[PDB]
């Protein structure tokens, strides 16, 4: 389910296909190792959760849309629905999604 995006052009189309179910982004870096190294977490979610939308950005191939949320510091989880940002929470905590997905379901 998990979907790597490309380009400014693809983060919308992306957001258009996804309908309004939960869309969850996660803004980290492909290449860095502790970055890549929370996937077997946010990934794996692509079994459980078949009702959610994912998305992978890699802030290298893709810095156009990276440096569009301003981000500060990777990983950065941002919740979007419907095309709209209503929730963003950065930090190395995987645990931390489950229940932040509860917030928006």
């Amino acid at each position: 389910m998990v979907k790597q995006i490309e380009s400014k052009t693809a983060f919308q189309e992306a957001l258009d296909a996804a309908g309004d179910k939960l869309v969850v982004v996660d803004f980290s870096a492909t290449w860095c190792g502790p970055c890549k190294m929370i996937k077997p977490f946010f990934h794996s979610l692509s079994e459980k959760y078949s009702n959610v939308i994912f998305l992978e950005v890699d802030v290298d191939d893709c810095q156009d849309v990276a440096s569009e949320c301003e981000v500060k510091c990777t990983p950065t989880f941002q919740f979007f629905k419907k095309g709209q940002k209503v929730g963003e929470f950065s930090g190395a905590n995987k645990e931390k999604l489950e229940a932040t997905i509860n917030e928006l379901v």
